[PDB]
């Protein structure tokens, strides 16, 4: 079975490209990424950056949960992500989304033994 550290890996990590994303980028990783099954997941976010530099970001500048929780954790240095927004017009099983690049801090939520990310909070 999936564990939550495997799910953020799946859901939000794309160190392969640098940046760049085509404007296909959304459209073909939303599906890929079996985030177009269910339904179409309305907003999530890739980072292009290194496993180990995302995982880093867990004893980084702790911050407040959009939830209130307590376990989130801001980079602090801007990192590559692009995020995916469903369009207007799209509509399920033919999920379609607006790619945006950005260089942001990320924030993530992270828990267990070892302390690692499991849900991607925002960017700012
Ligand atoms: O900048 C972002 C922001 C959110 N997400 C996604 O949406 C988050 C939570 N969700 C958003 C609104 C509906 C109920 C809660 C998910 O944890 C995360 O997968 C991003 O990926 N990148």
């Amino acid at each position: 079975k999936e564990t939550a550290a495997a799910k953020f890996e799946r859901q939000h990590m794309d160190s392969s490209t640098s940046a760049a994303s085509s404007s296909n980028y959304c459209n073909q990783m939303m599906k890929s990424r079996n985030l177009t099954k269910d339904r179409c997941k309305p907003v999530n976010t890739f980072v292009h950056e290194s496993l180990a530099d995302v995982q880093a970001v867990c004893s980084q500048k702790n911050v407040a949960c959009k939830n209130g929780q307590t376990n989130c954790y801001q980079s602090y240095s801007t990192m590559s992500i692009t995020d995916c927004r469903e369009t207007g017009s799209s509509k399920y099983p033919n999920c379609a989304y607006k790619t945006t690049q950005a260089n942001k801090h990320i924030i993530v939520a992270c828990e267990g033994n070892p302390y690692v990310p499991v849900h991607f909070d925002a960017s700012v």
